[PDB]
């Protein structure tokens, strides 16, 4: 029973990118980034760019491990 969380950052190259905030896979929360909100939903380290407003992120999203 190891640790298991989810990250989420915003479409930027490694060189200047920029984090957003960690999600703790135990509840449904919003995440706040460029004026707009992303509820994504975390249940397990499988955590994928995904909102449940019946949406899927944009081409400059994604969701790294941990």
């Amino acid at each position: 029973a190891p640790a298991r969380f989810c990250v989420y950052y915003d479409g930027h190259l490694p060189a200047t990118r920029v984090l957003l905030m960690y999600v703790r896979i135990g509840t449904t929360a919003t995440i706040t980034a460029r004026g707009h909100e992303f509820e994504v939903e975390a249940k397990d380290q499988n955590c994928k760019v995904i909102l449940t407003n019946g949406k899927q992120a944009p081409d400059w999203l994604a969701a790294e491990p941990y």
